[PDB]
């Protein structure tokens, strides 16, 4: 259980009260600006590689759900790109709207897609995800928009659980999930420097956001809009508009992995 949340009162307006990092200086979501960002002829090609992936659980945590993976051994990793070494990824989770216009975190020239999906690693270079989380170069996130239109017939699995982890706390076994199922074709991205979106709010990630979204249904954005942010019978407050707004770039510099 959290103290924290996305409501009037308790939301992303009020989480520098305990987490002062909230007003720092690598603070995550940022928008990109196309004009500004520039294209880096130095990064790397990204690599993902998820055939070993190990799915494990799903569950409502009370602001998304998240679906986790074995991290206990290089299975899906990430390499690549801005990154140095191996990141294995550990859960994926997504943030999204009330209505199609509005759900990321990220956003290009301003423009908000309809949800932003978030797979998480973690530098091997560390012995696990809390020690990561400590340093500069801790994680690695993935970040994929959502736009509406067609299925997605790789989160269909997803989809099809939600009813039964409706409320905070709910969960549920996820086995044998292929998370490239959840990639769009092309892997075109910006990087930066920046933080976690949630609480703690820690300064220890390299973002990498994806250029283009993937498409999901209607019906699919309907079945994460069901969700409940309450417990079991506790006042319904339905989990929507579960994104934290963009901050302020300060010192920093998005990078374009393209012309
Ligand atoms: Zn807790
Ligand atoms: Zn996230």
């Amino acid at each position: 259980h959290h103290h924290w949340g996305y409501g009037k009162h308790n939301g992303p307006e009020h989480w520098h009260k305990d987490f002062p990092i909230a007003k720092g200086e690598r603070q995550s979501p940022v928008d990109i600006d196309t004009h500004t960002a520039k294209y880096d002829p130095s990064l790397k090609p990204l690599s993902v590689s998820y055939d070993q992936a190990t799915s494990l659980r799903i569950l409502n945590n009370g602001h998304s759900f998240q679906v986790t993976f074995d991290d206990s051994q290089d299975k899906a990793v990430l390499k690549g790109g801005p990154l140095d070494g191996t990141y294995r990824l550990l859960q994926f989770h997504f943030h999204w709207g009330s209505l199609d216009g509005q759900g990321s975190e990220h956003t290009v020239d301003k423009k908000k897609y309809a949800a932003e999906l978030h797979l998480v690693h973690w530098n091997t270079k560390y012995g696990d995800v809390g020690k990561a989380v400590q340093q500069p170069d801790g994680l690695a996130v993935l970040g994929i928009f959502l736009k509406v239109g067609s299925a997605k017939p790789g989160l269909q699995k997803v989809v099809d659980v939600l009813d039964s982890i409706k409320t905070e706390g709910k969960s549920a076994d996820f086995t044998n999930f292929d998370p490239r199922g959840l990639l769009p074709e092309s892997l075109d991205y910006w990087t930066y420097p920046g933080s976690l979106t949630t609480p703690p709010l820690a300064e220890c990630v390299t973002w990498i956001v994806l250029k283009e979204p993937i498409s999901v249904s209607s019906e699919q954005v309907l079945k994460f809009r069901k969700l409940n942010f309450n417990g079991e019978g506790e006042p319904e407050e339905l989990m929507v508009d579960n994104w934290r707004p963009a901050q302020p770039l300060k010192n920093r510099q998005i990078k374009a992995s393209f012309k």
